[PDB]
């Protein structure tokens, strides 16, 4: 069973905002605590872990774990609906075809109900997360966007460079190349700007562009983006929600990956 | 002859907006009390009906009933030049080659005079309204506008259904499928708002989204639209002017149509 | 040797964009006076000359005229990063192989540093400009730009004809035509705005719609542009820096040309 409705309906319409666009499907399932989803593109080397605690909704009933799959621009589309304010009601059965979508008005006018046709995946979820990756920062979020899409301009990988109280973006293509170098500091002012950065050893990793451009869609989400690299495993970027998240892991360039 | 002009080319600017996309050409055609003409698509489902009352010009005089068709992308073409405030001043003379649009700022620097060569058709006008349409209702444009673009998302077709005291549009497609329902209900807090319908006999009418989503774009002119619909005729759309209308005759699907 | 800084990075990325778009090369040079450069599309009509003067810089030094050639595209890419604002720093050694683009924040946090490959292009700059032009008018830009727009709808080729008191755009083409036409006036109210022309004998010229779109990018430089017209000899448009200029050089239609 599941019966879980957000106050305002763009926080949903937020979220799957993020990681729509860099998988083509998502494994939802509801626990007692809350939703979580996880999705892997076809390409193999990025993987979008959600979580929505009960703390973000306003009703939320999830007697029997049920777990149900979906294309998600298939599901962009019926959240376009959105109506950001007006109460989105997500709704499906103990063992369900479809999950019900249903938003409606400040009062009993508007029943906009939708029904979006379940897929079929044959769920193995993930737990790749590790207890301790080499280097850790965080930063503004539009500060990390902006790198992005920037170095993104001259090539099609971003190198992240993380030395002793040094963060170094660089981006070498063919028309040239640039780099954006940063350091940790603080600011009371607003502390939701310093930046922090430790570093367990100094680590050297190279991703895909393409993919980062995907993974700063979360940006959206949040004020502040979290990256932590290692270098034998999947960095992990997240972004975090008024409970729970949204995290993207991305294999590191060998020489492809991106 | 002929020689009208508007306050605000605006005005003529919006309303031609409203069905250039839906038809290839329009002719249209001066008499005594004002302007109107018509449009029917290639695809021979969609009639578009204008009519502009004397009350919407400044000036006005077609002493002798000039018909005039052309292109639509071509006249919107000239209509780009629009100036939302400056004068535009219809003119045609008696047997005419071409329509000159005559656009003057508010002094005499600007002399923008575009000359529009008219197209040639075969003038059939067609009536094909009806005195009693089995169901009426009318709602805020915009409402009806959400519902229409919403849907169509879903599906290729929407499904207008009206029984007693219940409006109920609904769509269903391949990645699933979805509906709005509304009932009729007052504010006299601005009862422009308010849902009318009456319904002589329950309808169930189907309609091709693509045309549908053309037929809102006459929102941009009315505060509410008007909807009626006969099982045995095409479903009548219309927008309100001050003094004229703007209003789209679809027929209904059978299976095709749309 | 070369090191350039403007205030802020906005200004280098507005007059950028001026041309940006026309031309597919531009090989440009430090003098002790300033910053100038050339341009001429491969369709070989079109020139491009710009001067940004030192006092337009906060820091400048060319201590040995350093000709340095570049793809535009690729100098607008490096210069997207533009936070038109914080400082652009023109960067460029003796004998370069690329030029350094340096932003910084208003502190020291962000090292935005591109370097971008230079082109290689045997110098072979143009003085075709002259004494005499036939007529000469000036005239807000973006009255200018709005005619340029609205007659390239209706043709290819808009015809620029100026007369004792009278200047003339107009485009004839196949869907119809249509002609702009203003007169010389001042407006204490706002001395810019007042249409200034002299006309030495009368000239009648037409041009490359196509050309002239790209010409009217430049408005978003100066609050006037400024036309000169020679029957025999490309016409000279251009717009105002704050020291300095940009100006494009089209060769009038002979039938071909634009």
């Amino acid at each position: 069973m599941l019966e879980a409705k957000f106050e305002e309906a763009s926080l949903f319409k937020r979220i799957i905002d993020g990681f729509k666009d860099c998988v083509q499907l998502v494994n939802f399932q509801c626990k007692e605590d809350g939703i979580i989803a996880q999705a892997v593109d076809d390409s193999r080397v990025l993987l979008v872990s959600l979580e929505i605690g009960v703390e973000a909704f306003q009703e939320y009933r999830c007697d029997h774990p049920v777990t149900l799959g979906m294309d998600l621009t298939s599901l962009s589309k019926i959240l376009r609906c959105g109506n950001n304010t007006d109460t989105l009601t997500l709704i499906a059965d103990n063992t369900p075809d479809s999950i019900i979508l249903l938003f409606e008005d400040t009062k009993k006018d508007r029943i906009a109900e939708y029904s979006l046709k379940l897929m079929d995946i044959d769920a193995d979820f993930l737990k790749i997360e590790e207890l301790q990756y080499d280097s850790t920062l965080s930063l503004p979020s539009s500060e990390f966007s902006k790198i992005v899409r920037d170095l993104s301009q001259l090539s099609d990988s971003i190198n992240i460079m993380i030395t002793k109280e040094t963060i170094k973006f660089v981006a070498d293509g063919d028309i040239g190349s640039g780099s954006v170098i940063i350091k940790p500091f603080v600011d009371m002012e607003h502390p939701e700007t310093s930046i922090k950065l430790e570093m367990d050893q100094p680590v050297d990793l190279t991703f895909g562009a393409k993919y980062l451009l995907d993974i700063i869609k979360g940006s959206s989400l949040s004020d502040r983006v979290g990256i932590r690299l290692s270098s034998e495993a999947p960095a992990l970027f997240q972004f975090d929600l008024k409970s729970g998240f949204l995290q993207f892991f991305l294999a590191p360039k060998f020489n492809d990956e991106e």
